[PDB]
Parts: C-alpha cells; sequence; structure tokens
C-alpha cells in the first residue's frame, strides 16, 4: 500500500485509499459510493508508526468493476480534498466546457453533492493493450526533439487528432516528440505551467487511453515521447497547498519563494514528503504511459537556497540543488536506467557540467540541459551580424566550444518561450538593395541556411512546432510572442494565449521547401554518424559579425563542409576543407575539386552548401 488509490490485481470490486496527513484529527472518505454523505463505515484508520509518518487509510469493498467513482477526503469536518495522487479529477468550474468530442461520455461533476475538485477511482479499469514491445529509444545525445503544444498544434487539441499528424512528424526526421505539460493544470486553456494534479492527465487533451495509443504509435515509428513536467510549484488547487493551507505554516511550500521566477506556490524540495511525491510522479508517468523521459520545467527552482530576486545568485553553483536533482535522477534511473532527464536549467557552467556528467562513469547518460541559441540565431537570420547589443556568434552550438566534454546540451533556435525567428525576420530583418530579409521567400531561404548550421552539428537538438513551415509574423504580425523584448503589434495574442493554427502552410510550396530542406538534413543525419557522434572533430568559422560562415566535420565514416552566406550581398566564403580531393554538393548534385584546403565558394546572400568528401547521394 502506497498513498493514493490502490487497486487489488486479483479483485476488481475493491480499493484501498491512503492519505499522508500529520496533524489532523479525523478523516472520512466521501464519494459516489457514500452518496456524498458521511458514513461511519468510511471513517479512516490512522496509521502513525512515528508522529512524522501519519497516514489515514481505508479499504472499500463492494464496488462495481469498470465503474468510475468520484471521491474526496473529508478532513477534520471542514476540508474536502481530492487525492494528491489522483490520476483523473473532475473539475466543477471547467469540465462543463470540455466538448463531448474532446472527452467522450465524460462523467459529470456531482453538482450540489460536494464542492471543489473531486478525484476519480475506477476498479476493474480496462487495460490498454500495448502493441510495441521492442522499441529502442534513441541515444540521449542523439535526440532531435519536436516541442509540441497540444492546444495549438491541432484545432481539436487532443490525442486522437495528434495520431493523424504522425506521418508529417516522422517525415520531418525528428526522433522524439516533447509534449508541453499534459498533467492536470488549472482550467482548460493553458501552456500547462499551472499544475494542480501532477499525476492526473488533463482532460482537455482527451482520454488517457488515447495518449497511450499515441505513445504506442510513436514507438511503432521509432519516435520517443518526452513529457514536459512542472514540479517547481503547484497552484492553490493542488492538495499540497490545500492540505495545510496557502501560508508559511504549510511545510510543503515556501512563502516567500526561495528564488526568482517563481509562480504559484514554490515547493520545498528538501521536504521528505515532496521527494516521495516527486519520485511517485516520475515513476507513474514512466510506468503508466511508457514515456521515454521528462523535461523538467524550471529545474533551477529545485532548491531551498534563498536568492530572493537575484538571478545571478540563483544561477550560481548550488550544491544543495545539485544534490536534489541527482537524488531525483537516481530514483528515475532505478525505475528505468535509460529514461531521458532533460533540465530547463540555465545555471552556471560548473553546475551544468556536473549534472551533464552525472552517472556517466557508472551506467547513465547524464542529464541533458537546454541550450538557448534563440538570440544568436535571431541575429544571424535577420542579417544583423555586428549588432551593438546582441551576439550573432554561433560557435557554442558545438558542446566543446562551451567547454563541455560530452554532447549533453540540447541546442535550439526556437522554443515555446522564445520569439519565432520568422517574426523577427519579417518585422525587423535587414535589407540591401533588392535583397530584403523581411520578404517571406527570402526569410524562408534564411531558415534553410539556419538549419544547415544547426541540424548538422553533433549533440541533441530541439525545434518548436511549425518553425519548419516558417511560422511567425503571419499575415500582419499576429504570430508574435509577447514578453521577449520585441514590441508585438496590438493584434498579437497575449504571451500564453492561443496562437493561430495554420496547417494551410502545407499548401504553400515555398514553405514546403523549407520543411523538405530540414527533412533532408535530418535524413542525412540519421544515417551518417559524422553529424551525431562525440568522435566527430569540429572546426568552424561562426564568429560574431562574420557573414561568410562555415563548419567542418571529420569522422571515420565521412567528412563534411557546410558553407553559408549570412550577409546581405554576394560573397566568396573560404572554408578550410579538411582534405583535398573531390567534394560533393549534396543538394545540387555536382562536385568541386579542392586542390587547396582553402578554396573559395561564391554564394548569394542567404545561400548554403553542404559538401561531403565521398558521394552519399543527392537531396530528394
Ligand atoms: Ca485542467
Ligand atoms: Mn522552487
Amino acid at each position: 500500500i502506497e498513498d493514493g488509490i490502490n487497486y487489488d490485481p486479483n479483485d476488481p470490486t475493491r480499493v484501498t485509499l491512503s492519505l499522508y496527513a500529520p496533524g489532523k484529527s479525523f478523516v472520512y472518505v466521501i464519494g459516489d459510493f457514500t452518496n456524498w454523505e458521511v458514513d461511519p463505515a468510511y471513517f479512516m484508520y490512522r496509521d502513525a508508526p512515528r508522529p512524522d509518518s501519519v497516514h489515514w487509510w481505508i479499504t472499500i469493498e463492494g464496488l462495481t468493476p469498470g465503474q468510475e467513482y468520484a471521491f474526496q477526503y473529508f478532513i477534520d469536518g471542514e476540508l474536502r480534498l481530492a487525492d494528491l495522487f489522483a490520476h483523473k479529477v473532475l473539475d466543477p468550474w471547467h469540465d462543463p466546457f470540455i466538448p463531448s468530442s474532446t472527452y467522450p461520455n465524460l462523467k459529470p461533476y456531482p453538482t450540489g453533492k460536494t464542492e471543489g475538485i473531486v478525484a476519480v477511482l475506477q476498479p476493474g479499469a480496462p487495460q490498454y493493450q500495448w502493441q510495441v514491445t521492442d522499441f529502442e529509444r534513441p541515444p540521449a545525445h542523439e535526440l532531435v526533439i519536436y516541442e509540441l503544444l497540444i492546444r495549438d498544434f491541432v484545432a481539436r487539441h487532443d490525442y486522437v487528432t495528434l495520431i493523424d499528424t504522425l506521418d508529417y512528424l516522422e517525415r520531418l526526421g525528428v526522433n522524439a516528440i516533447e509534449l508541453m505539460p499534459v498533467a492536470e493544470f488549472d482550467g482548460n486553456i493553458s501552456w500547462g505551467y499551472n499544475p494542480a494534479f501532477h499525476l492526473a492527465l488533463d482532460k482537455y487533451y482527451g482520454p488517457a487511453d488515447d495518449l497511450k495509443r499515441f505513445v504506442d504509435e510513436c514507438h511503432r515509428r521509432g519516435i520517443a515521447v518526452i513529457l514536459d513536467v512542472v514540479y517547481n510549484h503547484a497552484t492553490g488547487n493542488s492538495p499540497l497547498v490545500q492540505l495545510y493551507g496557502p501560508t508559511a505554516d504549510n511545510p510543503f511550500i515556501n512563502i516567500p519563494a526561495r528564488h526568482p521566477f517563481n509562480v504559484f506556490y514554490d515547493l520545498n524540495h528538501e521536504h521528505p514528503y515532496i521527494q516521495y511525491w516527486l519520485d511517485r510522479a516520475n515513476r507513474y508517468w514512466l510506468e503508466e504511459f511508457r514515456v521515454d523521459g521528462f523535461r523538467f520545467d524550471l529545474s533551477k527552482g529545485f532548491t531551498q537556497k534563498y536568492t530572493d530576486d537575484d538571478v545571478g545568485a540563483w544561477s550560481a553553483y548550488d550544491a544543495s540543488r545539485i544534490r536534489l536533482l541527482k537524488r531525483m535522477a537516481d530514483a528515475i534511473w532505478a525505475v528505468d536506467s535509460t529514461a531521458y532527464i532533460i533540465l530547463e536549467h540555465f545555471a552556471d557552467n560548473q553546475e551544468e557540467k556536473e549534472l551533464a556528467a552525472y552517472g556517466q562513469d557508472r551506467g547513465r547518460a547524464g542529464m541533458l540541459l537546454w541550450h538557448n541559441l534563440n538570440r544568436a540565431f535571431s541575429q544571424s537570420v535577420m542579417g544583423y551580424l555586428n549588432d551593438p547589443n546582441f551576439s550573432s556568434d554561433l560557435t557554442t552550438i558545438y558542446y566543446k566550444n562551451r567547454g563541455f566534454p560530452t554532447p549533453n546540451l540540447i541546442a535550439y533556435m526556437e522554443s515555446h518561450d522564445e520569439q519565432w525567428l520568422m517574426y523577427r525576420m519579417r518585422a525587423y530583418g535587414a535589407r540591401q538593395g533588392a535583397y530584403d530579409v523581411r520578404s517571406l521567400p527570402v526569410a524562408l531561404d534564411r531558415m534553410k541556411l539556419a538549419g544547415a548550421f544547426f541540424f548538422t552539428v553533433p549533440g541533441p537538438k530541439m525545434i518548436w512546432q511549425f518553425g519548419e513551415l516558417g511560422y511567425g509574423y503571419g499575415e500582419r504580425g499576429e504570430q508574435c510572442l509577447e514578453g521577449t523584448g520585441d514590441s508585438c503589434p496590438s493584434i498579437a495574442p497575449g504571451r500564453i494565449d492561443p496562437k493561430p493554427i495554420r496547417w494551410d502552410y502545407r499548401n504553400d510550396p515555398l514553405r514546403m521547401k523549407l520543411y523538405r530542406t530540414w527533412a533532408e538534413l535530418l535524413r542525412l543525419r540519421r544515417e551518417h554518424a559524422v553529424f551525431r557522434s562525440p568522435e566527430t572533430q569540429v572546426r568552424m568559422r561562426l564568429q560574431h559579425g562574420v557573414p561568410g560562415r562555415w563548419i567542418s566535420l571529420t569522422h571515420p565514416e565521412l567528412s563534411v563542409v557546410v558553407v553559408g552566406n549570412f550577409g546581405l550581398e554576394p560573397l566568396v566564403v573560404t572554408p578550410t576543407f579538411p582534405q583535398t580531393g573531390t567534394w560533393y554538393d549534396y543538394f545540387n548534385g555536382d562536385s568541386l575539386v579542392v586542390d587547396d584546403p582553402n578554396t573559395g565558394i561564391e554564394l548569394l546572400p542567404g545561400e548554403f552548401r553542404l559538401y561531403t568528401n565521398r558521394y552519399v547521394g543527392q537531396a530528394e
């Protein structure tokens, strides 16, 4: 027996419920099976082996197999609380607005019988029949991740509709999908960073068995699924907050928050019960939905070290935080030794290096860290390479140039938290003569160039939905993210508000050429280890201000030179080819003789070329 809802694998008519609640006087279970009344047979037993480990529990008999029952703990005759470990809840304020098409036959809230969110249990639950048994998850350091917000990815915002997009995603050449938070969040309309029930599946995206079908279908196609998960904080609807109230008296929470950038109620990760709950949550998502790992939102917030509103102090090396993250990782890897642990961290290099290295000497992949190159890519594609404020240097895309010994950095040009590159190009892009980065077709070409200087570099990578079709700006600037230091037009939505959904972009041949370029780069990457391996040696000319940029890669199987003109006029770019001989132009289907490692390539602005030292086919 654990806290939460315990089923009997041999008897689908019964459950045992357990609640951690030191300091309480008495507890009842109320619910469908008590007609929401107080019934003595539902007064809970107190198990208190030591005063700091008080659990209330009861075994409930005589339930109907397959039936859903709503319930709450009724604590000290006042507090009605849904189970912290509920996997499904009914929300009286927001469930009325979930369409029947989104969640068929959704059990209605028991209006007037109780108040507040209720938990749902279901003895004899039908078990999804998993089809894929032999799934091999991509090596952590080879991840090419597609960040997806279900709300804005498809108009129907649900798992069953996601399944219809898988051909589109598979063909792009990504090997993992990262879903923005799926765990029960306040309301229906959210990015998902307002979690209420961290082990429940938000019903606005559809039923659990449809998510299972999605994970299984991804697995069938060799694609991993990562869940973005939000454990720094909990909303006031979380039982962590409600059980002892939203004050400093509540030992689970920090009032005030311990660090900058907190939202809702900052959790105390040093609390043993919070550690237990966190471990339970990670274990649940792995076991129940067979996901391949997690992206931990606001992982720098996993600390009791007090840094107030001082970002520099917060970001500095924090031994306690490192202990906590390692302890969490140990538990995850005891469930599944190759699950991905991805941190949205942004700490100082000493800390990030230590978390990256962790476990690599004793059976683990290390943690993966978000590596934000949105600004530098923004400057590069806009054509402001010697900007007075913002670096256009792309050198650190390669992990060793950031002083990391192993490919544990997930680089991205774009994320849900950052401006769209196409917004910045179309709103602000540079121009010279008749060459205008603000023109859509010109801007799309610059995203091909960006991709050639991104997907080709060893180490994991992430892209944000629809960048591959040139999402951003839109018709008149409405595709603009607020809060990124750009003054969006008035027509743009608020930062976390629903964004335009534009699947019609597939009908634009210019936008599909960008998609196909990225897809062809990722098709190459899939079968050529040069683009993926820690063994690859990388040299580059990606410095701030320099329009004629290049990357060389050398590996036992292949050598590659990528050339690009990030300027606004024609230029001869002179890479250092690693060897003389014939080099083959992948996209254009011809070849160049390199009689000196320093050979010039004339390029129009925005153009790139990818050369290999052996013929390996032609882009199709
Ligand atoms: Ca919700
Ligand atoms: Mn925190």
